């Protein structure tokens, strides 16, 4: 499947995608202001993310920091991100469908959209100012907007017991962008596209 990734913000991000135990093509990229990059997923990737990094530093041999998303210091990602991450997450060729969904389940850093450029399915969104509305207590330093379950290590938020329920946290990710999962047992806002589908993420979609 083609991604092609946007950056539409008028910052620079350093976009990422890994599959957890590797990369998705290169891992990751420096995005300018209106950059775009265009990988390759490999068919009947599951458990795929992308997600941007900010304020990031890299040396010449691909080693750094980001205050937001960093994967273990390197500039292309084999590994996820740290929190808090907006995410794209996709399942592809699975029966014949792809899966995909935005999630603030690890929290929030750059507004994203994720559209299917293909035919047979919709887009979803997440566009609000998380960053400005959030909570006292889930505000990152670094920038963004942590979930719950980094900041407070409980069994609640963390959904540790596959039984947990929406909390004042989760409803303030949710009544912002109701189209992106807020907790790890929220009603599923995946949506189901057709089988090798390419895709568009495009970060700050409406700024």
């Amino acid at each position: 499947a083609t991604f092609e990734i946007v950056n539409r913000c008028s910052y620079t991000v350093w976009a990422a995608a890994s599959k957890g135990d590797a990369a998705l093509d290169a891992g990751g990229r420096q995005l300018n202001s209106g950059e775009s990059w265009t990988i390759n997923v490999e068919p009947g990737t599951n458990g795929g993310k992308i997600w941007a990094r900010t304020d990031c530093y890299f040396d010449d041999s691909g080693s750094g920091i980001c205050k937001t998303g960093d994967c273990g210091g390197l500039l292309r990602c084999k590994r996820f991100g740290r929190p808090p991450t907006t995410l794209a997450e996709f399942s592809l060729n699975q029966y014949g469908k792809d899966y995909i969904d935005i999630s603030n389940i690890k929290g929030f850093n750059v507004p994203m959209n994720f559209s299917p450029t293909t035919r047979g399915c919709r887009g979803v969104r997440c566009a609000a100012d998380i960053v400005g509305q959030c909570p006292a207590k889930l505000k990152a330093p670094g920038g963004g907007c942590n979930d719950a379950c980094t900041v407070f290590q409980t069994s609640e938020y963390c959904c540790t017991t596959g039984k947990c329920g929406p909390t004042e946290y989760s409803r303030f990710f949710k009544r912002l962008c109701p189209d992106a999962f807020s907790y790890v047992l929220d009603k599923p806002t995946t949506v189901t596209c057709p089988g090798s589908s390419n895709y568009r993420v495009t970060f700050c979609p409406t700024a």
